[PDB]
């Protein structure tokens, strides 16, 4: 299945993103690249005070539809 979540950047700008619970964090990064043009290696995704790990899924992190990730520039 699919759901909508949100990604909020430090500018305050918040964007919809269409994901699946089975998506790995790297796949979610891949979606942000298509929509916004940010390569995955310029991205960190934070939720619940943690940096989310590649190889884990949204379902593993218990991230609910209409939740909000923070998007952070990886340096």
């Amino acid at each position: 299945g699919s759901m909508q979540i949100f990604v909020k950047f430090r500018t305050g700008k918040t964007y919809t993103l269409e994901v699946e619970p089975s998506d790995t964090i790297e796949n979610v990064k891949a979606k942000i690249q298509d929509k916004l043009g940010i390569p995955p290696d310029q991205q960190w995704l934070i939720f619940a005070g943690k940096r989310l790990e590649d190889g884990r899924t949204l379902s593993d992190y218990n991230i609910q539809k209409e939740s909000t990730l923070r998007g952070v520039r990886r340096l």
